[PDB]
């Protein structure tokens, strides 16, 4: 199934029919970091396998709904299971949400994720709000836009100088600062690798002195497609470990101390988007 | 369809009861930089559609033709409306034109693209004479010739070391200053980007890191396969910009951009390469 | 047909009824380097093709069997005409010989290849004990667990920081010592490039500016599953040349060079692993 405009349009007016919330914000939660979503209110939980000509999810399994509500006064739609390409997913069904998102309305986009440090100035438990990418399947033709172009939802060839919202990177860092927890945030840029596999330690010294801040297996799908149909993106990265330092010391890093870290800080990153979203312009 | 030997025979055969030119050089040219397919001598226009064994090209839409004739004397075939990988075509489908320009006896390839710059002495308007490239798609496993070997073509591990002729560099370069404009010609390093979405601003810096000159999304596939089927190839890049002033300076990149650099240098381009096709040992 | 526990227990099965031999060791020699394989002991040869869901190899050509039997006293099983990426074989194909080796019982992976060298410290004929890799492919979305994770056989995201055996790079360098070559004997970390294409002059240049001290088209996707299930690798590799020189001097390299350097090594690389096998803990 193509992420095409009739296809998108067929998801969309299901989604209206059953809801009633028309939103113009949009989420998509790092994993163990979805509990915002809990907190939704007036809310309508839709399964994907309702939805038509939404991707299939069974084989990997796990929850995947949509879910439409209220947040700080604001209407919303959450992603709640997010698709990674490392899944082995096409280009067309990771694109296919995100351009249902634009159908229903959404201008604004706030994505988390969790990632590896390579900044020597990164410790675990830090956040980093993502000022710019290097796409590494994009270079290597596996960009999310390779096909046919859908004229109607933007170009064939996008620009993304500016796909990283200036005033919400500003936004977010202000309330950090009236929460006194300014400290855990940095700026930085998200390099994409493709996964499954974690970076080997030679992997993070190259990525080192390419002039990567951060590395992780998921988002910039996503941000490309929404910069493509004209919607703003915020993406923040919560910082597990610092691959380089673990390579200089012979120190590993696995799924379970990932969850770990996001455990230690979802209630405080819930409390910080929670207000981003009653903010926002 | 396989771009094998049978199957580019049958496009050959037909092509050649059809235009009884049997040329010896080829022409790909870049988007806007097209004339001098218009100046073609005792011509024939042959639609792809109506090759056999050719690729589907209506998906992608607008011209596709290939177009034989004369040029200073010299017999010629030129590919109007080029493939780009980014439009989801297979390696079958960009090799088969290339391979069946083989069988109708071309020996020398000339290519023109449009590309960002990276170097710091590249502006806007000047030409690249392309001496080597960095083939990011080839290393990551998405090479033009991943696939069987068609053994009757070439072998099956290529060395890509003079696959830009010096000989065709120098002729180019002397053209331009017996006409006085070679303060805009310099070589560089073409690094392929896969596409469709432009270089990012930090892609950009780290692309100077790595010695790239220029980065575009053309050119390495044909250049691949002319070279493993023994075609000489010249190859000149045309910069709309420099991609490293422009994030320094928060400087956006489009299309439209692009397509009026091309406009502006279109009839000196045309005038340089009839004159090389005229002079060609 | 998937890489999946019931298809690869189905390969086993025919295995086990045929040979008798339980294996815990396996061995992939790279080109020209297969002579050990005609001294094993009380052999069994098996052809792919008679093995339940074994990948067709008919397109390819040339040999493709799974050898059992004894060397040193040690049973092992090896794999005569190994599949490359290059070649157009998909992710599952690549695996299931490797996740057959586990279910027999392996818990040693050796392997030998044939790279180029990068580190000026290297020259034709040396051997390079591999101690990490940099995974092109995988940083662009070709990473060989790309696609459903199969639970029985590893985790989801693997970590690779010991997938390069510590210990047996140490027994291996003890028997050049042994045997007055270790002159020969580098350690360095190896970079992956799909192909076919050898690596361009300007890609060599990258990789010396990258950290990587040597470069082929093999190695890596086997490391990866053989990791991923828990099996411990020695690989080493055989320098057939220094593309970082021959870029300097304008010198090309080819296939033809390529086996005459293994013909001159092939006798001493079997004496040396024919050893590490009977040494094995
Ligand atoms: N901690 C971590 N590291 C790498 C990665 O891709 C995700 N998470
Ligand atoms: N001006 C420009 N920049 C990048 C590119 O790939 C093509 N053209
Ligand atoms: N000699 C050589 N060079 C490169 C390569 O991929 C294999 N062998």
């Amino acid at each position: 199934v193509v992420a095409n405009y009739e296809n998108a349009s067929m998801a969309a007016d299901y989604i209206k029919r059953v809801s009633n919330v028309l939103p113009d914000i949009g989420i998509i939660c790092g994993s163990g970091l979805g509990k915002l979503i809990e907190e939704i209110e007036e809310r309508k939980v839709i399964p994907y396998i309702n939805i038509p000509n939404f991707p299939k999810t069974t084989v990997a399994g796990h929850v995947g709904n949509l879910v439409l509500g209220s947040v700080g006064g604001r209407k919303i739609v959450a992603m709640q299971g997010r698709l990674h390409m490392y899944e082995g997913y096409s280009n067309q069904e990771i694109a296919l949400p995100i351009r249902v998102m634009k159908l229903l309305g959404v201008r604004v986009l706030l994505i988390t994720n969790l990632a590896g440090g390579i900044n020597r100035k990164l410790k675990s438990g830090d956040f980093v709000l993502i000022k710019g990418h290097i796409n590494f399947p994009g270079l290597g033709l596996n960009n999310v836009l390779v096909g046919p172009n859908q004229d109607e939802f933007g170009p064939r060839f996008p620009d993304l100088s500016n796909a990283y919202d200036r005033l919400l990177q500003q936004l977010a860092l202000k309330i950090a600062q009236e929460n006194d927890f300014q400290d855990l945030v940095h700026e930085g840029v998200y390099a994409f690798n493709g996964g499954p596999t974690y970076e080997s330690p030679d992997e993070s010294n190259m990525l080192l002195k390419l002039g990567c801040d951060v590395v992780g297996m998921s988002t910039v799908p996503e941000v490309i497609i929404a910069c493509h149909c004209g919607i703003k993106v915020l993406a923040v990265s919560l910082i597990a470990n610092n691959s380089i330092l673990d390579a200089e010391n012979d120190v590993s890093i696995n799924h379970e101390k990932v969850l770990a870290v996001a455990e230690k800080r979802a209630d405080l990153l819930q409390m910080w988007f929670k207000e981003i979203i009653t903010r926002l312009p």
